[PDB]
């Protein structure tokens, strides 16, 4: 029984980091209390200077990832400020009932509302706001992100031994449909209502005019990149709510891998590349062994190199010959 | 051998139920014996009047569910009416040989044929027309369904405990590719020759123009809504023989889901989506926990919301505030 | 330690062959050398004379498939000849570090350069070219194959049995993005650097103009059909480097199928079609039953018989009445 449970608070941070928690906890189960307020706002998405009218969850995508164990009820209070537009509200992929909490969550701007659910199911799920009549449209301007479950006694390989991670990225994958004008230039929108229409003509071609992780071409790039060093055990959880990806780390691997997101299956270890169907989120673990700068991407390299699909993680530490070595640098064929 | 053992006559059923059935049976192999007869039609397909010029096993899209035990032998007679235009035949993914029993039941108008072949394997798989040198455009213009072959101890769990399900659905997913006029209408065709050429055309695009569940947008909804109660354990069998998609229900899970639909592998648990391959049939248990309407869609929202790939479960009982529950209704921001 | 290790030297073999090798093995680890050249050629890739303007290692697409065993190094020396425009390079997914080698083999045309990594993890594993600001225009005009690290002892099924094939074959499909002029045709460049330009316009809508095994429409066709024999065991290794497929054998199946193709995970049974994600190569084993001439394609219907992905298997042997029989042939409707 739930309103006979402890109550705990937890501030959320912006991705790509993942506010602070325990894996394998020998506490009981928690109502664990979240908010979070919608954010209608113009966005700036590639070196060019074009603008998407997007819809967020607390101003980033993707939303922010809220965290849990198997077993703790989610109760999300979810504010739509006067200052917005339109109606929105929040379908949970990883709770059972009323739309996934849609049909509970219906607020105009100026309103809000508080759910709560069960999460009685561990992996990494999809939220996503869905209004009657506009889904596609809320989902591909920006509004999704992350719920991660853990299990309580933490991760675990296929013959049950233990596994963890040293530090978690979230990384939330977007497709997207700008409209063009005749002189073949991205259209520049004053309001969010007036890039409806053109939008939707786009969509229905289903091609993406740009294709970006966390909000914009390069986001997760220079000053912004992701870091971690040689022997540090990264997760990485990749959710796209819309479309199907298929992520891989250049010079690494999906030590053990998640793809349907789900811990209490087992993970397929040694992945090349792995694949997120559209409207999910799937989870990978990656030990670094060699230092440098390696790149995480869409492996539809087309999708990566030309429509925005691709980040880069900074890695400090010393370089193993065993693992790989130069035999003879770029020279002259000998004659 | 064969021919010595027992025989049956099934009759089929209109999707998306599937004929009367044992799950575990005590029963020894049979050769179970059904009938199909082709039939070329025209269809309306939207809420526009669209037109497809359509081909069908039985008069619907997709074709019935044919429904047998591993170790029992297929034995179809395929009857190709005079008043069709068109050679046909059949290709069963679950059978060995032959192009799947395609060179064996090649059918002018006014002909008909009669194939065996052993159910050696469990799962669920596509069976479609193969004419030499026009494959694809029967397929897309409705020539599917689904074989089932059921293990003859059950259905089971990763640990080999037994699954049930209470009711069966079969869901067949058709990407339609409609040719437009200059004045950016979609065409109408007298004749199925005459949609031909321009079909083709679009079809190279691989762009659909609508996709839709059991032959039309809204096939499965208001009085034709899918239905069930609280505590019934449901199969979704959902093939789509030509175009990859991924489904979802929405306020629920996959429980135990096949993706790949080969019952002597491991199901995959707790699943928000699965993912069917073009060219296959995919399978899904649900326990419903909650009564309400629910949505089963493919979760690329755009192939859903705006090009048909949607319907609806209408599902009766007491609702469970364990499970969820509205704390604060929609109310104006306290200030 | 390597350099204190045996060498051996490995003479490649063009595609759908692989280089002899063994399977299980009672040898230890060694060094294991190869080469390739890389050549820049125009190339004609369908039956009106499309031209490809094309990048390829060994004068091949796919490249050659390299075998080694798991805990071997592959030792590689990489060619560009000064008869060539561009630099090129090598990123092994098979490898750990330095964007998979790519950082350490950046040859000008005129240079060459030697390459060591450990092969520490089991699998088919895709390697492409990758040089800075032009990745994706090397890999689709051709510059892609796989390495296959075989386990010490052997393939193996889901409950440690050992499995073998008699035979291996190679296939790499290419999605090919041809430009067409204003009169619709497809255009013919003189040079590559001249192809540059227009080709990266097709690849930004996504869509191929063709998709292609071994290079060219009906390659694996006629005199150049893969062949086997009723009751020899082939294993099928299949690349594509940029975008997803889904491989289907008509009349078979997949009887064992490591679908990300890596070995130390268990492989599915009994698949009528499988999946590739962009970015990998995965391995499927087939025991033929029936003689015939078989399809193996890609299930996306259109892309096989439209535009290109499919081929041939002529397998020789006796025909087998229990796993399938025509009852009777086709014959007029009885009245
Ligand atoms: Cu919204
Ligand atoms: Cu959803
Ligand atoms: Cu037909
Ligand atoms: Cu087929
Ligand atoms: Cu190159
Ligand atoms: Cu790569
Ligand atoms: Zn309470
Ligand atoms: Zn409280
Ligand atoms: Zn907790
Ligand atoms: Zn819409
Ligand atoms: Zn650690
Ligand atoms: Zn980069
Ligand atoms: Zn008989
Ligand atoms: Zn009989
Ligand atoms: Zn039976
Ligand atoms: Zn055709
Ligand atoms: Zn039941
Ligand atoms: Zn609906
Ligand atoms: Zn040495
Ligand atoms: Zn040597
Ligand atoms: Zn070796
Ligand atoms: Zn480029
Ligand atoms: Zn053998
Ligand atoms: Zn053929």
């Amino acid at each position: 029984d739930a309103d006979k449970l402890p109550h705990t608070k937890v501030t959320l941070v912006a991705p790509p980091q993942v506010h602070p928690h325990e894996q394998a906890s020998k506490t009981g189960p928690k109502v664990v209390e979240f908010t979070m307020t919608i954010e209608e706002k113009k966005m700036v998405i590639d070196d060019k200077g074009t603008t998407l009218q997007a819809m967020t969850f607390n101003g980033s995508m993707p939303g922010p990832t809220l965290v849990v164990h198997e077993g703790d009820y989610v109760q999300l209070t979810l504010v739509n400020p006067a200052t917005n537009a339109m109606p929105h509200n929040v379908d949970f992929h990883g709770a059972t009932g009323a739309l996934g909490g849609a049909k509970l969550t219906n607020v105009n701007p100026g309103e809000q509302a508080t759910l709560r659910f069960k999460a009685d199911r561990s992996g990494t799920f999809v939220y996503h706001c869905a209004p009657e009549g506009m889904v596609p449209w809320h989902v591909v301007s920006g509004l999704s992100g992350t719920l991660m479950v853990l299990p309580r006694d933490g991760l675990k390989d296929p013959e049950g031994k233990p596994l963890h991670y040293d530090r978690a990225y979230t990384i939330g994958e977007f497709d997207l449909y700008i409209p063009k004008g005749p002189d073949g230039k991205y259209k520049d929108y004053a309001t969010l209502a007036e890039s409806y229409g053109d939008t939707v003509q786009v969509m229905r071609t289903l091609t993406p005019s740009h294709i970006v992780f966390n909000g914009k071409v390069g986001a997760l790039t220079g000053a912004n990149a992701l870091t971690a060093k040689v022997g540090e055990t990264v997760l990485l959880i990749h959710s796209q709510a819309n479309r199907d990806t298929r992520p891989h780390l250049i010079g690494g691997h999906g030590d053990w891998v998640w793809e349907t997101g789900k811990f209490a299956n087992p993970p397929q270890r040694d992945l090349e590349t792995w694949f997120i169907r559209g409207g999910s989120a799937g989870a990978a673990l990656y030990t670094f062994k060699q230092p440098g700068v390696y790149a995480y991407l869409n492996h539809n390299l087309i999708e990566a190199f030309e429509l925005g699909a691709a980040g880069h993680i900074k890695v400090e530490g010393k370089w193993n010959d065993d693992l790989m070595k130069q035999i003879k640098a770029p020279a002259p064929i000998p004659r």
